[PDB]
């Protein structure tokens, strides 16, 4: 047992911190107010090296130099303190797009699609959810028929796709057989700009305004057999396994939003003077701050636990589920308390505290709701 | 003991309901998105009669005809289901402006200022809070000096004033002596358009976008002795007592927002089909709905309790405190759960569920935070 | 609407308060530690007329003179403050025995059986639960075979019977026809001492030590045709409707336990000093006390509302369900908190606060676990 | 970072598990019901070498061979699953007695006093609390007067001493100088049987029945100069630093209780059936179980993190504080829930689930109430 970070992990931590401080911190309030997805920040982010933390140097990563999942995770958490929208933009690329190519991809697919993503040359997306396939990821309407070419044709739509529009490489799931549903989904790689491949209306979301969420529409889109990721009919397995990893990302995002709120409330409590005393002098305030701190620490070691488990090659399915949920709930509790400590000022979008509360809410929903997290843990528990 | 509504109460209930259905419901999403304060809706609202529910016919009200506090409250709750921003606009006028004139005003002040407000001819506001006087309503910088005329001069600012800008009659509190602070605040009536009396920047708030919140600035504003509401140095008493009543309004607002969320989640649970079943078929969903319903009912009888106590002439200080807090907390719990039940769709500002959550948050803050509500109840408890 | 107790309601309340003060309070710690059921005290309680509060004078009750369900509920609450176990022995009789004979019995069965329960010359009990039928009421295995004599022969047993072994008149449900389970259960008035009617295991329980809980055994118990309550097959309906009323009583007991715990905590926080200040002057303490008070107030008005609807003849199944779950959930919370305020002393069985915690847990389980109340409420909600 | 137990850690864990399985489990219900402290079992436990896990071979411990604080913590957790009262008698010795002699004692005092505590030939206890000094440690009234012989005379008493009346070696704190309270407390090694050293009230407690809690009485107790631990005036520092470690143990015990309650609930939900389905197939049940599991995981990693920092020599006061409050708060929750899943049977002292609830409450109060942990953490947060 050990809870000390390696120097390498600290490098990736400090890395995102400096960026978050000099680039993200100043413009976040503007960008969130206007809902601006700043492609230039993303490009700067992507060139930092964080994207290839745990990937082998073979593909242009720091994996062979001591980088690991926890490094990448630590960065996600750090970025989420400054800008949650950007934090999830990064997390989606690595955990949900690069990873599955890296895991289930052939060397050709890796050399072609993985290395750009690892090197920060391209951005990735994950297109699984659609109107009738939410938590039930098998009510998928999207069809993927085979042609005499040996190529496939996709027809469908995807709803709520993070990084949609802005992304270059999309991992898309389609039903190659709608009889064995759960055993008949196939994963495909789509490049931005494929004929027939279009985008729909942009999502009008409650918070996380710096992240771009958009619909995708597939209209007779023909892709080569080469773009098929993994075996035909093994798509559900691929989605679930990559979602296990992503859950650690969302957990880490939730954690960062929470630490953001605590930091804000702590420094505010010392400056706001009412009844002649700074807020921190009133026992209730102090105790709210201490309790928030306890929850944040509780979530923390669970998030890190999962990242370590993953990098070790140990099954982390339940651990991720646990980290995602405890982290998301903490985020929501801690964030709602933070606004309260700021009084009326917390209700103003001039202050950072309101934003955090709005952001906390998606972490209980996307990448599998907290209820599925209950499903994954209980299923394990009852075996 | 009796928990049946009078027909008169049901009249005022049905009244706001029809309005909320035909006028508020259609445009709320637009107005909230754009932050539009629609003066025309307010004018329609004000002519409904709700404003004079518990005021004697003497002043143009329904008080002598069987109208009472609970009637006015029931309407507030009802409007809050459709539009929380409009709900608080109404509540502020009656509870926080008309009432104190009605309670501490001379007949001249009533005939001049009360009857318009009661009849729906004018809108009122309550200007107590300022930068250094939040929960500590005695760090008031606003000065009110006496002149050789016998008239007074006001210099100051007020922050976060609901109905600010839009209102006609403002109840403003100023320090006539800054030595006996808590015993040296005086209440004054200000008419919109008084020279020196200006407004500052409009509040950029997290939710409740349909309510207009603005700063007021007093620059050498001279008012006649006639505009002094109550005795000099008795302002704190007047603010507290009127805040006791308003707390029932905010409680009723919180209740309505909660019922709004429950209604949404209930009908959604029946339409959203996942895994082949509507959401309401999964035990967890049903139980979330049932629990939400229990909290809403718990808050409810507490809100009504306070309104009845007030109309009876019984001291309702603690009851209001209890209603305000339990209602606000329920609103926040129930509202956050509602978004969860809607999945990703709840995170979209296209759906009503996100709005409700954003609104719930002010009810724990304005008109005295939930912590002061703890202060008022515990103070009583330890006597 | 009206939240005022009547003269009569206050009389029954005062009545129970003096019995609690004089007869219950001085011995409760002894009786609880030793787990004794004092038949003399119960016979004393029964002689006060509380048992007849809402039944008509023609059965020996105060119903014809202004006594109502609430008066009886106020009594149960009051007794619960002193001795939770005694409160329930009483609640069981009136709500689970006298009520179904009154509500379903023929005038004959009323003259014979109801009169003594109302007058207090006999105690009653409700036998429904079996080892294979707790929450699943339909799992009845006790059979009620019909004989040539138009007689019945009961064979089976009942588990966890409050007042079991100490009651005179029992209401037992048995399967007359096991084809139509939930439509084939029959209720019978079974008298203690009937040949074949034996008692078994006396339950050793965590709390509520002053209440006797016993197993009933039916070995070839012959019952006359005029002991059938209702009619063949409507025994489930009878039990269900009986349980709605019984639940209002349990909600009341739960309320009473919470009130006792709050009062102990307030009184103690005034006296105990640390750091040179009485406990009540530390803000976390006074806030704790305040929250407790708010919760019990939330539960209170739900308890009373349910009692009034029953006495008014309105449908109250759901109000009973909300009351029981909120009141007990509040009890469990306030209870666990009062022990905390007492510190090391709250963990000592010398002080009363641990007993209140032990007692509080049962209010969540018996007369329908809180989860059943959620089932009841949510089902009504989805109708 | 690393969350892997070592071979040695697993050895001490297995060790405690077999003692629990063989010696503790079969008699626990009897011993708990009768409130007996079995000296033979304790002497058995002490002979396993657990007591010496992290102390060096020169005192008879396994510290020089890979035993560490965590190994001892794993033991405490494990024992707590079977007998919470036994777990704490052990925790008290190692953490509250052997540790301060080791950490503050001279080599002489170590050879004499530490050796037997490490070897397990004597039991130890920690006497700090007084009726006028619980949370306010500074309220010490026991005086330690100096004599011509360079000797000390202790006069006073101590309340609530775990292992009191059964311990050989005691650590008592007494005011050497009452001017500088918090800077004038002194620690002394006091041996059982020293003339003047008597015992008093044996506490009758709600739970943890297998633990002996007794009052210590000091009437003219002469102590030799070389029994002073530390030096005049630094007894508060000693006690504080002793309590940080002790708290990691209490967090562990609390963890163990929670784990026992979860396991009972899982095992039961698999077997018990209602409505024709095993309890674990109703979604509210499996979700409950899942949440419980998540909470205990949250607490687990906080408990272990604190243990590692202590063994690593990092500062751990706050980690101890977070661990103790989370673990106990989780215990109280999981505990109250497992009783619910058992239904009517969970309320019976035949089953183990009620004991776990009774035991869980003390983990929130002793070795520093959770409110103190909040004080500790929040203060460090506002530095
Ligand atoms: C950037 C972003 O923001 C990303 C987005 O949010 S991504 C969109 C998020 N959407 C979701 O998370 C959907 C949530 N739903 C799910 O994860 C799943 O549908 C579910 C957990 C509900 C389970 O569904 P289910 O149909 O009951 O399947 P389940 O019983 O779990 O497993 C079915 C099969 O898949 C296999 N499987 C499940 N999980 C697996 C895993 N992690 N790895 C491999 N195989 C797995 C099972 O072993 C089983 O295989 P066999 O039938 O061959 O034995
Ligand atoms: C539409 C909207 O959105 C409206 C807005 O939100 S309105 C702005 C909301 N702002 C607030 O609610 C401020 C909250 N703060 C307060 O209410 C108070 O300052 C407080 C509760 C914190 C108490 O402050 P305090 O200085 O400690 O005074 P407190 O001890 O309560 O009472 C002081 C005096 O006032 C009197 N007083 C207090 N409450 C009173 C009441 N309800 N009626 C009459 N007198 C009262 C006390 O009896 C005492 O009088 P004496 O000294 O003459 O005996
Ligand atoms: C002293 C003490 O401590 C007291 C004791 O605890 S005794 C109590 C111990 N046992 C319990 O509390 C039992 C808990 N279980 C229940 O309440 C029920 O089993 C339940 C609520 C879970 C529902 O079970 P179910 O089998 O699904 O019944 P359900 O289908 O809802 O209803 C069956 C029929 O009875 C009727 N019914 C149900 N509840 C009713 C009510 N409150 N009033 C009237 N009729 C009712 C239904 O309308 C239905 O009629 P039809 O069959 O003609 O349509
Ligand atoms: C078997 C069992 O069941 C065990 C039992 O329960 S025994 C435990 C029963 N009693 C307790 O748990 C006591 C609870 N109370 C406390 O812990 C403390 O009183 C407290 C945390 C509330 C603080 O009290 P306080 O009087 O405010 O002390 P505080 O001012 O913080 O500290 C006093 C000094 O000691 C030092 N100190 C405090 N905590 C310290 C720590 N953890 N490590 C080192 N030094 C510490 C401070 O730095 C300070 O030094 P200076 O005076 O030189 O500046
Ligand atoms: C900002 C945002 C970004 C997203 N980004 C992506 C992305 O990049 N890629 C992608 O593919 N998807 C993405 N999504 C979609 C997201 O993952 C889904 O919204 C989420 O998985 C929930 O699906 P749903 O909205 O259909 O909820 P539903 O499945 O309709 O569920 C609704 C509610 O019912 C609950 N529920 C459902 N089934 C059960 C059951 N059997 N038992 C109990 N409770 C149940 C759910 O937990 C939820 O509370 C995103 C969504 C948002 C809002
Ligand atoms: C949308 C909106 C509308 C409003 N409308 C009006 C209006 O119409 N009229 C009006 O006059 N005002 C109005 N206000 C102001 C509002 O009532 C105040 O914001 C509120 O009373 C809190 O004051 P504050 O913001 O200064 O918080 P602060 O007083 O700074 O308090 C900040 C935090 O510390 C807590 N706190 C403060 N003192 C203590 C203490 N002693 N012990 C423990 N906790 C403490 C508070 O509860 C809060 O959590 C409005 C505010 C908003 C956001
Ligand atoms: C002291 C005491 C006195 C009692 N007195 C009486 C009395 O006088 N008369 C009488 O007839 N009975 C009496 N009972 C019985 C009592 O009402 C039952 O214990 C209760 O109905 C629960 O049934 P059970 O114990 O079989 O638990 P179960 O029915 O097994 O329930 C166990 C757990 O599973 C949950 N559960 C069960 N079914 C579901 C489902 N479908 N979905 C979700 N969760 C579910 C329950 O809520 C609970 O958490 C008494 C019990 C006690 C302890
Ligand atoms: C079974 C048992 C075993 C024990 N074993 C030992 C042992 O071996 N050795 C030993 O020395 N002691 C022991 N104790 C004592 C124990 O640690 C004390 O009970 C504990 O420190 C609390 O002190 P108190 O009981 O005086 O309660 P109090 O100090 O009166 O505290 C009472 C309540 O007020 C709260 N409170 C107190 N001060 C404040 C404040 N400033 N702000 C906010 N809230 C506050 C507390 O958190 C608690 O809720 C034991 C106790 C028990 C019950």
């Amino acid at each position: 047992m050990d809870f000390n970070l390696t120097d390498i992990q600290q490098d990736f931590l400090k890395l995102a911190h400096d960026f978050g401080e000099k680039k993200l911190a100043p413009t976040v309030t503007e960008r969130d107010h206007k809902g601006i997805y700043d492609k230039e920040l993303i490009d700067e982010l992507l060139s930092l090296g964080i994207t290839g933390a745990y990937f082998e140097e073979k593909y242009g990563g720091s994996g062979d130099d001591g980088g690991d999942v926890l490094s990448y995770i630590l960065a996600v958490e750090e970025l989420a303190k400054y800008d949650a929208g950007v934090a999830i933009t990064l997390s989606a690329t690595v955990s949900l797009c690069a990873n599955p190519i890296w895991q289930f991809g052939t060397e050709a697919q890796k050399e072609k699609f993985l290395v750009p993503l690892v090197e920060g040359t391209k951005l990735g997306a994950f297109g699984l959810t659609e109107p009738n396939a939410g938590t039930d990821a098998s009510g998928q309407q999207t069809i993927a028929t085979k042609n005499d070419d040996g190529t496939y044709t996709l027809n469908g739509s995807k709803i709520f796709i993070t990084n949609g529009g802005a992304a270059d490489i999309y991992i898309v799931f389609a039903m190659t057989d709608k009889s064995k549903g759960n055993h008949g989904i196939t994963a495909f790689i789509l490049e931005d700009g494929t004929p027939g491949f279009t985008y729909g209306k942009k999502e009008d979301k409650m918070g996380i305004h710096t992240s771009q969420t958009m619909e995708l529409v597939f209209q007779d889109v023909k892709v080569p057999a080469e773009n098929m990721l993994g075996e035909e009919g093994k798509g559900f397995k691929i989605a679930m396994m990559t979602l296990d990893g992503g859950r650690i990302g969302v957990a880490a995002q939730a954690l960062g939003i929470a630490e953001a709120a605590l930091a804000d409330a702590v420094e505010y409590s010392k400056q706001r003077v009412q009844f002649g005393k700074p807020l921190c002098k009133f026992q209730s305030i102090s105790f709210k701050l201490a309790d928030m701190k306890m929850q944040i620490e509780a979530a923390r070691n669970l998030v890190y636990k999962a990242a370590c488990k993953k990098q070790e090659g140990k099954p982390f399915t339940v651990d991720a589920a646990i980290a995602k949920r405890v982290a998301s709930d903490v985020a929501m509790r801690v964030t709602t308390e933070a606004v309260q400590i700021f009084g009326g000022y917390g209700y103003s979008e001039e202050y950072p505290v309101a934003r955090h509360m709005r952001d906390a809410k998606i972490t209980q929903i996307y990448e599998g709701t907290n209820e599925v997290q209950l499903m994954v843990t209980g299923g394990a528990l009852l075996r």
